[PDB]
């Protein structure tokens, strides 16, 4: 049945409620224009599924254990991904072989073979149950495994030179929704630039060479301590780009932080270290290995971003929401008009028609 | 033109439609108060961009191949990240050298040199085209590469002791929106605690030491089988925290599962294994290597979470949505009033004014 | 006070505005039925927190440096995760030892000891400050470190055979919201299938064997060049599944691309390479190593997806939004009726009641 309903309406002409209503409407409109559209950029589509690729390479040489250490000695793993370690401190145990020997840590002290049992399984290898002489002063439980066991009585030095190593970060990102590609290596970067650019998160965001010490400082850490305990530093690269502006306005934002925050607050586990071994065998069949306890700084490059570009659909939908919402003022203007205008009684009479039954 | 419109309204006074309308309104209000605000916590802002850091360390010793294996023998890779493997089974091929030799697998059986060609490229090295004697009973295609080739006729044992290794998980998380930091190592964790805490997802979520066997059990797996085939276990740590409550109420939730689910359902690929080599060279220039086929359990620690905290903006917006929505009952109350109240005719007459032209 | 308000309404009976109003309503309804419900599937819940597991294994043998290279020689790292490298080109420096020696790169050319200082820290080891003879024609700064240093005067060949290696991808995914599990290895995959299936993103998405050369081609790259410079290829596996259809309708979508896009656009850094060393020691205590500069293709398997399944809550909410929105046509029908129907004056008179004071 083709019939169109529309409500009968009172049309007050008082100047007060006119200005007040037009004012409330102007406030709604201004809120949508200023906050929903400008600040929150509701007029554009957003891409958050950013595709990122990170390739890294470290350079620098250091003196440690009276030997020169280069990238292949101190960076692990070696494949140049977004997570890698620069080893800044080591505890080395040369020429371990499978056999029997006493633990060196005082935590394994024994006077009699009775104390050597399941109560102290952690560390070294498997206990024999015997109690043996580590030195003339100390006696410890005998173990079968890699011998001799490691010793941690005196602290080893750090590789101070590591503060001066360089990290090359080649980062490529793409917002697929807009088919947009950019990286921190601009296409006009020259060999000279690589030789002389000085990275700074504000002054030069497109220099791909970062000094380790600078990264540690930006993260609010003291290299002397971090290199002693080890830790984890995050290099966050953010691509928040407004594709309505120029390609050259899309700029990476570098943040630096320490990620293993629980470590600084903990007396039981203060840094980051791990153990690995170099494996050898003699001309004879038998095997031997060097055990290494490495302390270092773990870097992981975390890439995030979102892009926005003007689109008609969201603009239409959002403006429709604006116009639909401009009406909401009628509840306020109604309270005011019907209850606080000294002419309220007349308006209440004209607006409401009571009914009974 | 400062003019304020408002609609003329009928004001029924029937008790039935009064109670029914106030009831529908109470139902809307109660739905918003109970579901939108309480259950869905629409009164608070949410942070989902959680920053997580995971450091791991394994401890334990085992007997395998009549040698003691420690962390550096059986964990790979070694850097203590959120993904690592404990090797529970091995197939070892000692002292391989570059040369010529016959394949040992029956899948390469040949009677004549004709059968040795491109049809069987997988495995070993490059075929010479010749057919040679592996043993007096079996003959196989000759290959050039690492010799001798590996053999898989009889199954090797697993490292049962691995069920007893321990995994140390130091996890640090931060919700940046609220500048909130916490980890599974509480600041009051003591050396005694580390020596004696018993991890349980409910009874002790802040014990950082997890027993491998316990992890395998929580994931509904049988260590005896998993260690034979290899597999992938996920340790999920969830931080779902209501920052309106106390910091100490923010607690990690551990889940355990097997991630390579396709493996249990497959007859062709049942677990997880990989090959690597230890490289050596003699006093002579020539090189030789030990080849290793490792079966093990891959652990990856997956950290997720979201935080919520009271904020005024979303509370205002949501309550505005509540009041705006309370009106929607008028369509129902209209159907009822106008069509099912026995006094309907009068109301239809008072409400509608027909027009023609 | 149990009172029910309802507005007094004009009820035009003109056929024109009847058809026009019913038409606008039909357009709103059709927009919701066609776009909000069908295309955008607003009638179902969505799971985006997909759980994915990837296990990889490479197979193939190649000839390089007149030796046969198998998986343990050219894949790194070895643990078969979703990111791995196939090494396609190498620069080998045999039997390095700690000592003194001259740089070989012309970039370190010196005539006098004065030029050997901090200005050229990158590369090799630590400068002694002396200027020494590399050859009768060239002189370079002496360094202390691993000797001899590497040389890059003539380009080494690539491992062409790598185009023919195979990548086994076992991918298991689970949408937890719907407790849905599936992988690219179907449970009915047979050894024959593994021996003979030919992967294609459209014709055979469930073949888990991918030929390296095919992956390089799908990513729009030339193996001859990529294997020379190195690079990063992404294998994206997308699980976009409508759980209202059959389990067997849930199919993976393979995409291939090159992720280090900045490399092709850059003259300073064109590919992907990294350095590592094989470590040895003689019967004597002293150590020596082989240094390797590896160029290769990095593959990382990126798994994404979202699942949707019918649910009552979102259907109710969305249909409620449809009916609520069907009214919005009244502003348009009002403009038309009140201003463009030649009978407008009568309607304006019936609808509006002016008031003054
Ligand atoms: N898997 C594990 N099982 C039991 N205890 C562990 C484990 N991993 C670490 N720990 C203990 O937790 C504490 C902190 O570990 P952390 O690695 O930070 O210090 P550490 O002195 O390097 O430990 P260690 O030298 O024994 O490897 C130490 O007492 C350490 O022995
Ligand atoms: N890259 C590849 N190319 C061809 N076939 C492969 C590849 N990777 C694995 N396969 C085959 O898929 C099947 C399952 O592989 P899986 O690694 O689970 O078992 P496997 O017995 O350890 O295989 P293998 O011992 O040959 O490495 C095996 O038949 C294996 O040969
Ligand atoms: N950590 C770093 N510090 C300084 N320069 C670097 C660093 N990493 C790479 N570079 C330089 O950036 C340029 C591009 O590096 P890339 O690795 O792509 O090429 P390359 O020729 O393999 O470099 P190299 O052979 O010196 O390792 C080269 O000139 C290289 O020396
Ligand atoms: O500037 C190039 C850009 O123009 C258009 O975008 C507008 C944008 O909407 C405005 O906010 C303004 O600040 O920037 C542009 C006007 O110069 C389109 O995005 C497109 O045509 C083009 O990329
Ligand atoms: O507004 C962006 C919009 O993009 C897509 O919508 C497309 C649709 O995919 C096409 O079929 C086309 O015909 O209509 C739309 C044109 O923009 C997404 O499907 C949609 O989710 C997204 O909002
Ligand atoms: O309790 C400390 C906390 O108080 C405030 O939060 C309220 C919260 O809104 C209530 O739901 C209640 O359950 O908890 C708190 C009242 O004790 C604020 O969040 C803030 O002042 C403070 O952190
Ligand atoms: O409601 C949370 C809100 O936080 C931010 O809004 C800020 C804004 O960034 C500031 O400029 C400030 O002046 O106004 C708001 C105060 O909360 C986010 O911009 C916004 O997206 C988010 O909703
Ligand atoms: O088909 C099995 C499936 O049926 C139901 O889903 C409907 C779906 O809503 C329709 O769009 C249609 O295309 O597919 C199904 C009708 O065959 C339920 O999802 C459930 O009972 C079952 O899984
Ligand atoms: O519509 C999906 C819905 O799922 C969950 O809602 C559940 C709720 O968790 C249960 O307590 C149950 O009693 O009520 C709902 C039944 O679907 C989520 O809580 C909610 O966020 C989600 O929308
Ligand atoms: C170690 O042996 C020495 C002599 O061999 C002697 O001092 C003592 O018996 C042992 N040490 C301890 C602490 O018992
Ligand atoms: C870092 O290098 C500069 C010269 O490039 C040198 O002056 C400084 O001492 C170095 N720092 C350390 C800790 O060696
Ligand atoms: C390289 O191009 C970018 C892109 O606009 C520009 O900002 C930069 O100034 C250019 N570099 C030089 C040295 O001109
Ligand atoms: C091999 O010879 C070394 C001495 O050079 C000896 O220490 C080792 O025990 C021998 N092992 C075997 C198995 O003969
Ligand atoms: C292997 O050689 C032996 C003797 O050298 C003999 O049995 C036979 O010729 C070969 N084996 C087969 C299966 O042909
Ligand atoms: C694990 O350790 C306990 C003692 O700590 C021992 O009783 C048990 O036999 C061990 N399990 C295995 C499989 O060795
Ligand atoms: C450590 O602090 C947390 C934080 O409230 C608390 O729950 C726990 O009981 C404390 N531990 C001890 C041993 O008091
Ligand atoms: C090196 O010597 C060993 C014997 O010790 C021999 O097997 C090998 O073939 C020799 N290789 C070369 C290149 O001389
Ligand atoms: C290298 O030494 C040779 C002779 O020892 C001689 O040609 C010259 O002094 C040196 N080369 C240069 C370029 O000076
Ligand atoms: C790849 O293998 C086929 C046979 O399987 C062979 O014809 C082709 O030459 C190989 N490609 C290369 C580059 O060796
Ligand atoms: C294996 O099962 C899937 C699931 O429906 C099916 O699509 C496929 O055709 C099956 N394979 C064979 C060989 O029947
Ligand atoms: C070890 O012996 C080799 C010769 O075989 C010699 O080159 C090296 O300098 C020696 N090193 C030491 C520390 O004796
Ligand atoms: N301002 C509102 O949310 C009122 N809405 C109606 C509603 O969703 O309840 C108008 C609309 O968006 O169509």
């Amino acid at each position: 049945f083709f019939t169109y309903e529309t409500p009968k309406v009172i049309v007050v002409k008082s100047w007060t409620i006119g200005i007040i209503n037009r004012v409330v409407q102007l406030l709604i409109i201004s809120y949508f224009v200023g906050w929903v559209f400008l600040h929150e950029k509701a007029y554009q589509v957003r891409d958050t599924a950013i595709e990122s690729s990170v390739v890294t390479k470290v350079k620098g040489s250091g003196l440690y254990a009276n030997r020169v250490m280069d990238v292949s000695d101190y960076v692990t793993p070696p494949q140049g991904t977004s997570v890698f370690v620069i080893i800044t401190k080591m505890i080395v145990t040369e020429n371990q072989m499978q056999g029997f020997c006493p633990e060196s840590e005082e935590k394994y002290r024994c006077v009699s073979d009775s104390q050597c049992g399941p109560e102290r399984l952690p560390g070294g290898g498997i206990l024999t149950g015997r109690c043996v002489n580590y030195s003339s002063v100390l006696r410890t439980c005998e173990i079968q495994g890699w011998c001799p066991t490691e010793v941690d009585t005196v602290e080893t030095p750090i590789m101070m030179e590591a503060e001066n190593f360089t990290i090359f970060i080649k980062n490529s990102i793409r917002f697929p929704l807009f088919n947009f590609e950019k990286g921190n290596l601009l296409p006009n970067l020259t060999a000279r630039d690589m030789k002389t650019c000085r990275f700074h998160p504000d002054k030069d965001p497109f220099c791909p060479i970062l000094r380790v010490g600078d990264v540690v400082k930006f993260a609010g850490q003291d290299f002397a301590k971090l290199a002693r305990t080890g830790g984890v530093l995050g290099i966050k690269i953010g691509w928040v780009c407004d594709l309505d502006k120029a390609w050259d306005q899309c700029i990476p934002k570098y943040s630096f932080t320490r990620l293993d925050s629980v470590s600084e607050k903990s007396s039981v586990s203060p840094g980051y270290n791990f153990r690995f071994a170099k494996y050898y065998k003699m001309e004879n069949g038998s095997e031997y290995r060097t055990l290494l306890k490495a302390f270092g700084i773990r870097f992981d490059v975390l890439v995030y971003g979102n892009a926005g570009k003007f689109n008609i659909i969201p603009t239409i939908i959002s403006s429709v929401a604006a116009f639909t919402s401009v009406g909401v003022g009628t509840v306020l203007c109604d309270i005011i008009l019907l209850n606080f205008l000294k002419g309220a009684d007349q308006y209440k009479a004209k607006k409401f028609e009571e009914v009974n039954e």
